[PDB]
């Protein structure tokens, strides 16, 4: 059933855990930044290797992984 | 066969209450939006096919799945 | 009531989870209501079969089960 | 056996510190009250036999068990 | 033995569990006090035997054990 | 011999991200400070040798190990 594949793709999109959004407060190392998590506290976290630290700047909104709170993406 | 039923059953399990009420901050993709959850923090979540992206303007109230925060519905304004 | 029965009643009453108090924002479906929880967030929840959907209206204080947030009881009002 | 003592012992264990401090909003039943927890939200909780319900009244400060918020004591 | 001991003492220090700081609201018993935790809510807690309850006055800051919130020190 | 090397790695594992950001409320000892965590509560924590106690004054933002809240760094 072709219907099943369509339903399964929709379920897959719905089942992926979400990314937490935060705001860059300051870059402190070449691969580390302080982010103010929308969850409330602030953290010093790593920036993943597929994110270019040059694209980060105070006030930039970023996506963090629910484990190490690593920055894994930058929002527009 | 039973596959169609298991999928439909799993799809409905993701949209029955309890759902978290949230607010659309902004669309990011055709099917991704950042939502300010009334639980406090903001998240980048997927927009389910049960929702028409056009109805997702910043400020719009939406229903989020308790486990993934995927947008499963928009609230009656 | 026997003393051991009183004691088991008391233990049961002290061990059951508390109910969260919230305020009905609006009913949005047959047994579905949006509730603003006193804990902060708002949820769209089911209404227990044992609660009378008609006793829910905007502003009504309700009790939510902790695990499912289901409305399982309604608080009395003035008069 | 010691069922009676075992039960009294379990009840005692539930009124030992730390206890959360709350404020009574209103009594709604024989031994049920709504208390606004200092932790933030309001809850409908049971009033233990340790407490004389007559000593409960809106505004009254009370001690709540840390796990179920049952009212186990009244403060001066 | 001398260089290794400096590293071990440092590690020992960094691993001792932290204490929660709160403020005394009021003494309730001989060794019971209500403290407003910086964590948010107010609690009724025990006062450890090595702490002189006489040093506990409303407004005084105290250190609380993480699990029981027992007062284990009164900040000067 | 290389026990030192193993100790050094354990010290370093305590200051790798994610670290919690906090603010020094006041210094209590030469190596202890009360810090207000960005997570809410205030804690009495130890200051690691990775940090110069002279740089810890009320208002300074610091990085706290997520398990012990020990101060492992200061933010410029």
């Amino acid at each position: 059933m072709k219907e099943n594949e369509i339903l399964r793709r929709e379920l897959d999109r719905m089942r992926v855990p979400p990314l937490i959004v935060g705001t860059v407060v300051d870059k402190v190392g070449e691969r580390k930044v302080v982010v103010k998590s929308s969850t409330g506290p602030s953290f010093l976290v790593n920036v993943s290797h597929f994110v270019n630290p040059d694209d980060l700047a105070p006030g930039k909104r970023v996506c963090l992984n629910q484990q190490t709170l690593t920055v894994v993406d930058v929002l527009p």
